[PDB]
């Protein structure tokens, strides 16, 4: 069983990506499970009532088309704040809650090796970046 | 000198070791002296000591009577992604309405980018500095 849950099935969600495979499978999992045998495939579209299976290696280009929906290589990828592709843990995580984020950028200055960092949702994450 | 990304009467205190300490009647004079010393990132004036405390290391904040503890200044209001050397998207899209997983799938896709965010609905692709 692959997660299917994290993007909509039912909006008409298409990507205009050029393809790498297409074929015909029976659900949206099928497709999942298509676009990871595939080392370069990043998304698929599946169409519910064609039943193609389009596995795309490009960033997504989204459109409307009646019984699309689009799908990442895996909902595993959950990171929104600052994601490397190759991992990188932040240097420090605090609830920075009541805080301008020009306090976040002091906590940056003054922690050496740090060279970015997020305030999503007032949570100060420091980074370094990965070499 | 604006004084108003951050809280004057939350009793808002920093413990990090201090650069220095300096007597000042406002919060704005006590950033004017964090801003004369290069390695000043913050610091914390008490309302009835008059005490400046300019600090250099990252804050480390606890509860003080009459503390508030400002940036060096409150113009570094960037919040999503911020390098402190600056850094321009390789691409910026509008993902609204998509998981986190598909701008990763279009870093993955895009030559150039080592990482991605995604808050609110624009997926930024980027390649470090
Ligand atoms: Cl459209
Ligand atoms: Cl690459």
């Amino acid at each position: 069983q692959l997660d299917v849950s994290c993007f909509a099935h039912d909006k008409n969600i298409g990507s205009r990506t050029e393809q790498l495979s297409v074929v015909h499978v029976a659900s949206a999992q099928d497709c999942m499970k298509e676009c990871q045998a595939l080392p370069t495939c990043s998304h698929f579209t599946y169409n519910k009532n064609s039943k193609k299976c389009h596995l795309k290696a490009g960033a997504p280009e989204f459109y409307t088309y009646t019984g699309d929906m689009t799908g990442p290589r895996s909902c595993e990828h959950n990171c929104s704040d600052a994601c490397w592709m190759d991992g990188n843990n932040p240097l420090a995580v605090w609830d920075y809650s009541g805080q301008p984020p020009a306090l976040c950028w002091a906590a940056c200055m003054g922690t050496p090796g740090c060279d970015l960092y997020t305030f999503q949702g007032m949570t100060c994450k420091l980074y370094s970046q990965t070499s």
